[PDB]
């Protein structure tokens, strides 16, 4: 089907927060793009806005067209590549310390960027980080803002109030410990989750992973119990102390606190330089023959 006048809808690729993604072609421009279709019978437009607000940031997919099409709502964005999870599998589930640091530098910046635009992601995990293709193939992109919400006012930089008794709201494997306590989620939570993702890449899997549970409720309860019984020092044993520093710093932040993104990045950059690596964007998978 021909959509938005210049786009050609192709076969389905996968799916987003609440909608199905297709590989399409910007016929006039000759570029592959990704197209999400949302029944006029709702999240596309809520995202389009959060997406056109993030416009311009590195690692933020571009929105090329937004419109109605007969019985569908249409959004077109640049076609991105494999998620970090797909690539991790592709590398026999092993990432060198250099790949982990290269990703960490970019990932921390992405989260900083979003927070500067008054939003907190709330669902930071490996599948929501994809590399770019072609000219953007060396860049880590972040997706799925279905759970993203404003945490502070544009003008009075007034921070959302503090509140507890809230149900879990993302993946429980990478959720921050306070998310598990019903505490409202803020900037510190996005960074803590990124933190688990990093150790997740170094270990191959987290200690609260693959637990044994008869019911769904008991599995979530076990994950939370385990993530609270595992000290950061035990989680990070055998790996550069910097990963532990990052995690303790995150967990320590105060609800409305502003993270020191620079310190966190430098934490890793100093280690990176001590190891003698260069920020050459040469990841493990780039070495696959
Ligand atoms: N841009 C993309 N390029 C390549 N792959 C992509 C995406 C998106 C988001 O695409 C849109 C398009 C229009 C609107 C919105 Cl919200 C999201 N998701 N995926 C994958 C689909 C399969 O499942 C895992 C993720």
């Amino acid at each position: 089907l021909r959509v938005g006048n210049r786009y050609r809808l192709g076969r389905k690729i996968g799916s987003g927060s609440f909608g199905d993604i297709y590989l399409g072609t910007d016929i006039a421009a000759g570029e592959e793009v990704a197209i999400k279709l949302e029944c006029v019978k709702p999240q596309l437009h809520i995202e389009s806005k959060i997406y056109k607000m993030m416009q311009g940031g590195v690692g933020i997919p571009t929105i090329r067209w937004c419109g109605a099409e007969g019985d569908y709502n249409v959004m077109v964005m640049e076609l991105l590549g494999p998620s970090l999870e797909d690539l991790f599998n592709f590398c026999s589930r092993k990432f060198s310390l250099k790949t982990v640091l290269l990703l960490a530098d970019q990932m921390i910046s992405r989260i900083e960027y979003i927070h500067s635009k008054n939003f907190i992601h709330r669902d930071v995990k490996p599948d929501n980080f994809l590399m770019g293709l072609g000219k953007k193939g060396n860049l880590v992109y972040i997706i799925d803002f279905g759970l993203a919400k404003k945490y502070r006012d544009a003008r009075t930089h007034q921070h959302i109030p503090y509140r507890e008794n809230k149900n879990l709201t993302g993946t429980a494997r990478y959720a921050s410990i306070n998310t598990h306590l019903g505490i409202e989620q803020s900037r510190r939570d996005d960074l803590e989750s990124l933190g688990y993702v990093l150790m997740y890449f170094n270990l191959g899997s987290l200690p609260w992973q693959g637990l044994k549970a008869a019911t769904k409720r008991q599995k979530y309860e076990r994950i939370s119990e385990k993530k609270m019984s595992t000290p950061i020092e035990v989680l990070c044993k055998g790996y550069p102390s910097e990963f532990a520093t990052y995690l303790n710093f995150c967990r320590s932040l105060r609800f409305d606190d502003k993270p020191d993104y620079s310190y966190l990045r430098q934490l890793f950059r100093n280690l990176f330089h001590r190891q003698g690596f260069s920020y050459d964007y040469v990841f493990d998978w780039n070495m696959l023959k």
